[PDB]
């Protein structure tokens, strides 16, 4: 016969337990807001009830995102996955930023549903504490057939979060395979891989892991969709979309973009024997048609109190959008950039005491540390809320002695990739940069002016190679984060220096009203 | 028979009462400190201790410049003036400033030497009211010799100052050459042309004016010298500056730059009638080498303890040099005119209530109203008192509404004449404008990108000739000013501001520290 299964599936969900705007930002016009676990809830029961074989599955990256993490820690992950019942959650990389502890007590020991990950192996005194509390699989029932759910995460854990030194994370095709196998040897028949590692890594389980009949993804935020898109994001390839696997089979590979904004829904039509005989489906856009649930709603109103202490303060206006985008700050010039390097500048110059600094005015940013847009309309009050939002990870702004070519390497690493949406792209302050494409990787930046510092009047001048120049900038980088090692290795002096939603809040309540440009600090050029 | 004179000058002094910086900013570092009265005093009296005939002339430009203006409003120029026993003055435009009354009731009425203008008559009430405040020459005894000095004033007194309806400006050669020929046949063979009219027309005058020995110079802040110069400024030719006449002579020309940080001193050697054999000289550099006379820079302090109201609250620190110098904001851009324009911007921003303007990221600045740099050396202190001489026109930084087009002529009148160190140059803000000087006079803007206001971000896109921009800019600007006619004639709302001296200090001390850049918003191309 024919077997139908529908899953519904969420990724990158990151925090966003209210409805958010169109860009992911805090909800302020409630007729045009979207997401949020309360609309998600109302339409995964819309569907349950139409059809009877329904899985309900996370990718990860629940965790971090907004004060709702910072507040409670995980336990608004258990509680709210719990109501809308998910039938399973792969691991993420920031299901790791509390540490293992941080995971263990408020996700791992709350959660009702197996959370998962098959690649991320325990050793030492945390092999016997944590074992079960997360599985290389699940089976679980469905109707009368059996499904088997099999984890992973990505093995970049160890570089963007805190798994610890007791955590190995194993390369996920060769982890994978052999529980793949062991299912099949057990007669499991249908097999989703389920995890978070980046639809490139999820093509290649697709095509390499023998068994798996379909991928559902995350960690890179990927939209699929076929037709005409409902929203403003742009499709990255079909939904599903079908790799050849080296078997002959076609494996669809489905992925939901992030933050809630949409539900995934792929219905899949498998054979007696578990072969996937077609899928179809796109991702649902959860926009105000959709009714948020009321209890829900109501239970969220409850946990929402206590994070209010976090938005009863206006620390300032701002005039303009801030456009802290994945897709402008990841991509070229954006002013939420421009606003934090700025902001970095200005507080370090007010510390007058430290005499070494006390001129620096060149200031570089990765594009994927900024996580949100705060938007600008409804008088554009900016409170703690929005700005934990846009630095959820409790940086500092520290302060570097580089030589000119380390600096150089910096500028070519940060476009050494470009077009796939990373977080290495350096937004700027002090510096204007011209990067031309078209160039091979490690020789794209063909300009490069940096304020002088021995001047009396500041001028971007040319930067010299074997000149030295001081810098601000986040201590990821300073750590040698997004693979930044040169920075690392070859820095002359690293001083720890301000908080960094401080240091931005400071710069808002100082400036009252804030009006950041896109300025000409990147450009891109064709000669 | 051969008979010397020795001409001691001064010109555009601009209020520097007290010795500056070597760029004309405050004094702070007092081994480096140049020009004050009290520096002059020390060095005329050498010279006319040295020299039997010695005539000390200033060509116009003694009012307005610091806070010494602000507060004593022209009575330290007539008390220093008379304690330093000039011996006569050409009026200049700042000498209208505030006013006729302004003139007359401190300057005219105090000074105790002869103040001069030929070509500025006096018609209506005022005429009998200011008759003999002012001469169109006076005759100076000089031993047994009598010298003639004929004044004059540049005719754009009236589009820089407030000398009135009442008064006419005359042309300088028509009006100079009547009164000349007049002291010829009263039997005056030696004469001075002492006036304040720019080098171009001194020049002319030179040329033209037919019976002229000399002509002392003003207003376009001119450095001559024969040599290797003492500091900073460049030379525009030799000093003296010759001219060979058309009927036939050589004329001597000369200015001292400006801000007493020199005083000119040019040797004529006369014959028994009249006419120049030879002249040598060179401006001298009054630095620190030279002391303040003790009496001067006593009196000096006497009336500085009322000014000290303006230096005591710090209003910020720069941690940059502030470029208000001519030489950088009235030719590219200059972090000062940047400063001044985001002030401009970011004070108007705090007016939430009036909606119209609230966005506004516009601004343009004429380079010749900034007047000043400031120091960042000693913790660069920023006082009222330096941003007082910066910005000492009391004018206010006022909101227009300009079509595209509009402002396009504005940025091309920009650099119309480009060169002549004129203060139509234009510093920004929200505007990134790219100048091609090959190109003709009326099309030399290749580039003019200004910051959006539709858009939710701003970013800086081409200007379209059609669209309307909201624009922050002096008063002056708005109201015509610099030859900006088009601005007056074509802007289509006009809104008064603030203050401009509040606005930057502010600003100034909202920032705390502040390090304005050059950022490129003005550049050339080729
Ligand atoms: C502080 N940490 C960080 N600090 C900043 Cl300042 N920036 C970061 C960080 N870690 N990652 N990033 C930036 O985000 C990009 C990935 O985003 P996505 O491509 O969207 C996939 P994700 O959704 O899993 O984060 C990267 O390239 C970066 O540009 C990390 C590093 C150690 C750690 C320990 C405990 C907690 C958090 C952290
Ligand atoms: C407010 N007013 C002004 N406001 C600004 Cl905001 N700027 C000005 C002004 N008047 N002139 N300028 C600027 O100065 C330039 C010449 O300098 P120089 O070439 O150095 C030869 P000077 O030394 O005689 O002024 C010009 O081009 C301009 O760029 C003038 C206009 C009427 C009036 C009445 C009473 C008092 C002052 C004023
Ligand atoms: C939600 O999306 C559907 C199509 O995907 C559209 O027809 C509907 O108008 C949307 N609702 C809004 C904008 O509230
Ligand atoms: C004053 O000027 C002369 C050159 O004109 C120079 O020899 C002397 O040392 C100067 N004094 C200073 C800079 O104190
Ligand atoms: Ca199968
Ligand atoms: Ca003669
Ligand atoms: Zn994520
Ligand atoms: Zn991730
Ligand atoms: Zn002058
Ligand atoms: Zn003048």
């Amino acid at each position: 016969s024919m077997w139908e299964l529908t899953i519904l599936h969420t990724n990158d969900v990151h925090s966003r337990l209210e409805q958010t705007s169109e860009d992911s930002s805090k909800c302020v016009d409630a007729s045009r807001c979207m997401g949020g676990v309360a609309r998600l809830f109302t339409k995964v029961q819309q569907i349950r009830r139409a059809e009877p074989n329904v899985l309900l599955l996370d990718a990860g990256d629940q965790y971090q995102g907004t004060i709702w993490f910072t507040v409670y820690k995980g336990a608004e992950v258990a509680h709210f996955m719990n109501a809308l019942r998910y039938d399973a959650m792969a691991l993420g990389n920031h299901e790791f930023d509390n540490g293992v502890e941080g995971l263990i007590e408020p996700l791992l020991k709350e959660a009702k549903f197996p959370i998962l990950s098959a690649n991320i192996k325990a050793k030492g005194p945390l092999a016997s504490q944590i074992s079960g509390l997360y599985l290389p699989y699940k089976v679980l029932p469905v109707g009368d057939e059996v499904v088997g759910i099999v984890g992973y995460t990505s093995k970049e854990t160890p570089f963007l979060s805190n798994p610890g030194t007791n955590l190995v994370f194993e390369d996920e095709i060769t982890a994978l395979q052999p529980e793949v196998d062991k299912l099949k040897t057990l007669n499991v028949n249908k097999i989703i891989a389920l995890g978070h590692s980046g639809f490139e890594m999820d093509k290649l389980i697709a095509q390499k892991v023998r068994g798996v009949d379909v991928v559902v993804g995350g960690h890179s935020n990927t939209f699929l969709y076929t037709g005409n898109p409902p929203s403003k994001e742009v499709p990255a390839g079909k939904y599903p979309f079908i790799v050849t696997s080296d078997d002959g089979r076609k494996v669809p590979v489905v992925q939901a973009y992030a933050f809630g904004k949409y539900l995934g829904y792929l219905k899949i039509e498998f054979d007696e024997r578990g072969n996937v005989i077609s899928s179809h489906g796109n991702p649902i856009l959860l926009n105000s048609s959709i009714p948020e649930d009321p209890s829900i709603k109501a239970d969220i109103n409850k946990w929402r109190i206590k994070l209010d202490d976090y938005s009863t303060q206006e620390l300032g206006k701002t005039i303009v959008y801030l456009d802290g985008s994945s897709q402008s700050c990841r991509f070229r010039e954006c002013n939420m950039g421009n606003l934090i390097c700025d902001a970095m500048i200005n507080n370090n110059l007010r510390h007058t005491d430290e005499m070494f600094w006390n001129h620096v005015s060149m200031c570089i940013l990765n594009g994927g540390g900024i996580r949100s847009p705060i938007d600008e309309r409804n008088d554009g009050t900016i409170t703690w809320e929005n700005l934990a939002a846009v630095l959820p990870f409790g940086g500092t702004f520290d302060l570097v002695q580089l030589k000119g070519s380390t600096l150089k390497k910096a500028f070519e690493h940060s476009v050494h990739r470009y077009g796939q949406s990373t977080g290495e792209f350096l937004q700027v302050g002090g510096i204007h940069v011209v990067y031309d494409l078209s160039r091979k990787p490690g020789d794209r930046v063909v300009k490069l002016d940096v304020l002088c510092t021995k001047c009396r009047v500041p001028s971007y001048d040319p930067l010299k190679m074997d000149e030295v120049y001081k810098v601000i900038l986040p201590n990821f980088l300073a750590n040698g984060g997004d693979g930044f090692q040169m920075i690392k290795d070859e820095l002359l002096r690293h001083d720890s220096g301000d908080q960094d939603i401080n240091v931005v809040s400071t710069y808002i309540s100082k400036m009252k009203v804030i009006y950041p440009a896109v300025e000409g600090r990147i450009k891109f050029s064709h000669h």
